[PDB]
C-alpha cells in the first residue's frame, strides 16, 4: 500500500519471526518488509535511507527491485558493483524509474552479498486499472499477497557457507517451529462465495517450496508478472524469486484450511504446523483446521504454462536459430562456483562506470571471463545443461532487465518455438533428468545485466555472469543522477569495517 512514492528506511532491530528472537535487517521497522504498491504507468520514486549500524550483516546497501525491466534506468537496477556501488551507511539513495509497460507480481530485495537472507526484502505489486483477467475475481489487495520466507536463526555471515534448509518458514512473515511450534501462524481470511486473486512470491535465498492449500484448486493467471492463459492446479512448485497469481475461488464449507509450503531441505512435512498457514473462512473459529493433506493431482507443470496473449519465441523454431548462442558450462570446486570456467568476482568500479567511461568490448571491462558483450536488436539462446559438475540443484537461474521464453523447461525434453511461457526466474533442473533448460530473449534494452542464480548462498560463491547489452548505447540510453555518481567515491572512502 505505501504508493509510488516513499521512504524506505533500513534498519537493524530484534525480530522474533518463528518465536526465536535475533537481530536482523529491517525495512519500516519490521521484515519482510512492506508492500510497496501503485499502478501500470507509474513513475516508482523509492527514497532508501540507509540507517544501519551492524556490519555482520554488512552495513552498506543495496536495493534490487525483481521483475522491473530498467529500460533507460539501468543505474537503478540494484547488483552491487554490477550497476552501482552501495549505498554508504548514513548517507540515503533515490530509486527513480517509470513502469510504463508492466503490470504483475515483483519483490525488493538486498542485492549485495547475502544481505537479504537477513531480511532486506519484501513484496511489490504494480496493478493494471485495466488488466484482461480483472473479471475472474472479486478481491485483490494487501491481504491477497502470500510471501514465503526461508527464516535462518544464524546471520548470513555467521553461519555455513551452503546452509541446506532453513530453521522455518515464513508464510507472510509468521512460521513455526521445530523448537517453536507454538509460535503464531499467519491467518488469511476469505469469504465463501468471492474469487481471489492470491499473489505468491517466493522471497527465498535458497529453498524451493511445494505451495498447496487443502481442500481448494488454484488458477495460474500469472506468471513472473507475465499474464497466464488460466491454468487449474492443486499444486505449486515455486522456486526462489519466482512470481504465481492463482485464483482461490472460496467454495468450500466455512472451516480452518491448511495452506502448506514444503521445502525441498530443511525442515520438511508439517509435525506442529510447520511450513503452514491458516485459511480461515469468515464465521469459522479462530483455531488450528483439522484438515489433512491429499494427493496433487494435478501438479504445476511449467510446459502447460502459456502467456495469455501470443507472444512470439525470438528467432526461428530451430535449434540455435538466434543471432547469438551461448551454452552456461556449471562447475564447483568445493568454494567456489564457476560458469564456463569463470568464477564471479565483483569488480572495485561497477560495470555500468566502466561502461560509460568508455569500454568498447568484453576485454575492456573487469571481471574478466564473467562478462559477454551482447549486440542490439537481436535474438539469443542460452541454455543452462545441468550437471552434477555444480552441486545443489535445481538451479533457479535469473535474467535482469527481461522476461525470457523457455523454450525447454526443466523434467521435458521438448523444445517449445511456438507458445512456450515466459518469465524471468527458471529452474535449471537436475543432471540426473538430463535437462538442458533453454531460454531465449531480444537485446531490447541497452546495458550491463546480470545473470545469476537466485539461491543467494550461490550467487555470492561466483555463479554469475553479466551481459553487457549494447555497449555503444549504454552510456546514452541510461543518463544518471549526480547521487549515482557520487555513490563510489563514498562508499570506497569508508573503512573496512563500516562496509
Ligand atoms: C549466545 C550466542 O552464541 N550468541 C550468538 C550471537 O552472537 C549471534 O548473533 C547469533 C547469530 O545470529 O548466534 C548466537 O546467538
Ligand atoms: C579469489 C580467489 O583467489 N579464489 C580462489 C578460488 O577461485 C578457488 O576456488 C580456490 C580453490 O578451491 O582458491 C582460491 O581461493
Ligand atoms: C544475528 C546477527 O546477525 N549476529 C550479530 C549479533 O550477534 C550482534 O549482537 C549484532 C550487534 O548487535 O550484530 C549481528
Ligand atoms: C551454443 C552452443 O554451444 N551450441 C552447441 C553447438 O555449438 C555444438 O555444435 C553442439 C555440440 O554437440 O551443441 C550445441
Ligand atoms: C544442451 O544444450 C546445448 C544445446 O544448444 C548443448 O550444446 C549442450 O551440449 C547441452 O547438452
Ligand atoms: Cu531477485
Ligand atoms: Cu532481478
Ligand atoms: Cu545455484
Ligand atoms: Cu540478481
Amino acid at each position: 500500500a505505501i504508493g509510488p512514492s516513499a521512504n524506505l528506511v533500513v534498519t537493524n532491530a530484534a525480530v522474533a519471526a518463528d518465536g526465536h528472537s535475533r537481530d536482523a535487517v529491517v525495512v519500516n521497522g519490521g521484515t519482510p518488509g512492506p508492500l510497496i504498491t501503485g499502478n501500470k504507468g507509474d513513475q516508482f520514486q523509492l527514497n532508501v535511507i540507509n540507517n544501519l549500524t551492524n556490519f555482520t550483516m554488512l552495513k552498506s546497501t543495496s536495493v534490487h527491485w525483481h521483475g522491473f525491466f530498467q529500460k533507460g534506468t539501468n543505474w537503478a537496477d540494484g547488483p552491487a558493483f554490477v550497476n552501482q556501488c552501495p549505498i554508504a551507511a548514513g548517507s540515503s539513495f533515490l530509486y527513480d524509474f517509470s513502469t510504463p509497460i508492466q503490470a504483475g507480481t515483483f519483490w525488493y530485495h538486498s542485492h549485495l552479498s547475502t544481505q537479504y537472507c537477513d531480511g532486506d526484502r519484501g513484496p511489490f505489486v504494480v496493478y493494471d486499472p485495466n488488466d484482461p483477467s480483472a473479471n475472474l475475481y472479486d478481491v485483490d489487495n494487501l491481504n491477497t499477497v502470500i510471501t514465503l520466507t526461508d527464516w535462518y536463526h544464524t546471520a548470513a555471515q555467521n553461519g555455513p557457507a551452503k546452509p541446506g534448509g532453513a530453521d522455518a518458514t515464513l508464510i507472510n512473515g509468521q512460521g513455526r517451529g521445530p523448537s517453536s511450534p507454538s509460535a503464531d501462524l499467519a491467518v488469511i481470511s476469505v469469504t465463501a462465495g468471492k474469487r481471489y486473486r492470491f499473489r505468491l512470491v517466493s522471497n527465498s535465498c535458497d529453498p524451493n517450496y511445494t505451495f498447496s492449500i487443502d481442500g481448494h484448486q488454484m488458477t495460474i493467471i500469472q506468471v513472473d508478472s507475465i499474464n497466464v492463459q488460466p491454468l487449474v492446479v492443486l499444486k505449486i512448485q515455486i522456486y526462489a524469486a519466482q512470481r504465481y497469481s492463482f485464483i482461490l475461488n472460496a467454495n468450500q464449507a466455512v472451516n480452518n484450511y491448511w495452506i502448506r509450503a514444503n521445502p525441498n531441505q530443511g525442515n520438511v512435512g508439517f509435525t506442529n504446523g510447520i511450513n503452514s498457514a491458516i485459511l480461515r473462512y469468515s464465521g469459522a473459529a479462530a483455531t488450528q483446521p483439522t484438515t489433512s493433506q491429499t494427493s496433487s493431482v494435478q501438479p504445476l507443470d511449467q510446459t502447460n504454462l502459456h502467456p495469455l496473449t501470443a507472444t512470439a519465441v525470438p528467432g526461428s523454431p530451430v535449434a540455435g536459430g538466434v543471432n547469438l548462442a551461448i551454452n552456461q558450462a556449471f562447475n564447483f570446486n568445493g568454494t567456489n562456483h564457476f560458469v564456463d570456467g569463470a568464477s564471479f568476482v565483483p569488480p572495485t568500479v561497477p560495470v555500468l562506470s566502466q561502461i560509460v567511461s568508455g569500454a568498447q568490448s568484453a576485454a575492456d571491462l573487469l571481471a574478466s571471463g564473467l562478462v559477454y558483450s551482447l549486440p542490439s536488436d537481436a535474438n539469443i539462446e542460452i541454455s543452462f545443461p545441468a550437471t552434477s559438475a555444480a552441486a545443489g540443484g535445481p538451479h533457479p537461474f535469473h535474467l535482469h532487465g527481461h522476461a525470457f521464453a523457455v523454450v525447454r523447461s526443466a523434467g521435458s525434453t521438448t523444445y517449445n518455438y511456438n507458445d512456450p511461457i515466459f518469465r524471468d526466474t527458471v529452474s535449471t533442473g537436475t543432471p540426473a533428468a538430463n535437462d538442458n533448460v533453454t531460454i531465449r530473449f531480444k537485446t531490447n534494452n541497452p546495458g550491463p545485466w546480470f545473470l545469476h542464480c537466485h539461491i543467494d548462498f550461490h550467487l555470492e560463491a561466483g555463479f554469475a555472469v553479466v551481459f553487457a547489452q549494447d555497449i555503444p548505447d549504454v552510456a546514452s540510453a541510461n543518463p544518471t543522477p549526480n547521487a549515482w555518481s557520487d555513490l563510489c567515491p563514498v562508499y570506497d572512502a569508508a573503512s573496512s569495517s563500516s562496509q
